[PDB]
């Protein structure tokens, strides 16, 4: 069965994001854990996280297939201690948010060394991610692969790789893939032979029970621009024949699709149609 979702807004409260869900035609969703401007967040209310988990019920959504993202604001490779400190100390937050929610995966960005070097900013992430996970229980952290701009960190697989297998808790690290972010970098899902060596090196890497979550995201530039520009479903360079060949590998499907295409609610919605189209229209088993 298709899981397939969005990104959906907050601004309304937590316990509208159900409901919101299915109304588009999704199974599956991502949220913000909070909207915070700064470096505090609040937790949600007993309330309103209650309220959350009762929509959770009524519309029968898979708490596999639930994610929060944290904010931009987040940087584990930073070279700017205070940066790093506060940095940690809202990551924790956000898995306390999450706990409160029920949710079981908050999903991440390894972050920016600024231009101070790929290998230091990766062991700052990991002591990052090692006080976060060893004073916090439950929640997964999930690391995206990113585009390469500036001194991003996660552009290729081999760094989430690195991060992962130094941490202490590494089973509460787990990995999310963004087709725009892949596509950014050089992983052609376009073609077959893209998506099985992209399928082979996330087994080897990390296995594929740790493919938590895809970020099903078309493109607004050509393969390996390092852009990192998101597009509408069928609308950029993968294209409706790209997406036809990435959804044909019953190992992506196994995965919850979430659109973090251009749009809101509505846009959305006509994005799920479209993957059922592509589906359709190309003769996708399942
Ligand atoms: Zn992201
Ligand atoms: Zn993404
Ligand atoms: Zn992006």
């Amino acid at each position: 069965m298709i899981k397939i979702g969005a990104h959906m807004p907050i601004s309304k409260g937590f316990d509208r994001v159900p409901q919101d869900t299915v109304n588009i035609g999704g199974n599956s969703f991502q949220i913000f854990p909070h909207n915070a401007r700064s470096w505090s967040a609040k937790l949600p209310s007993d309330e309103a996280a209650t309220k959350f988990k009762r929509e959770m019920k009524k519309h029968g959504i898979d708490w596999e297939n639930a994610f929060c993202h944290s904010g931009y604001l987040i940087n584990l490779a930073s070279p700017k201690d205070d940066i790093w400190q506060k940095s940690v100390e809202l990551l924790k937050k956000e898995v306390e948010i999450c706990r409160k929610l029920g949710i079981r995966y908050l999903n991440i960005h390894p972050g920016s060394h600024l231009g101070t070097g790929e290998e230091e900013g990766i062991d700052r992430i990991v002591r990052g991610l090692n006080e976060v996970l060893n004073n916090t229980e439950g929640v997964v952290i999930l690391l995206e692969n990113v585009s390469q701009k500036g001194g991003n960190i996660g552009y290729k697989l081999e760094q989430l790789k690195k991060i992962r297998d130094l941490v202490d808790q590494r089973d509460r690290v787990a990995i999310t893939y963004d087709t725009c972010h892949g596509f950014d970098s050089g992983y052609d899902i376009t073609k077959k032979e893209g998506v099985e060596a992209l399928l082979n090196e996330i087994e080897s890497l990390f296995g594929l029970e740790r493919l938590k979550m895809i970020h099903l995201n078309d493109s607004k530039y050509p393969l390996g621009a390092a852009k990192d520009r998101h597009e509408r479903i069928g609308s950029g360079f993968i294209g409706e024949e790209g997406f036809a060949v990435f959804f044909s590998f019953k190992e992506i499907q196994e995965v919850p699709w979430i659109l973090e295409t251009p749009g809101g609610n509505e846009e959305h919605a006509e994005d799920i149609k479209k993957v059922f189209e592509i589906i359709e229209k190309f003769g996708i088993e399942v």
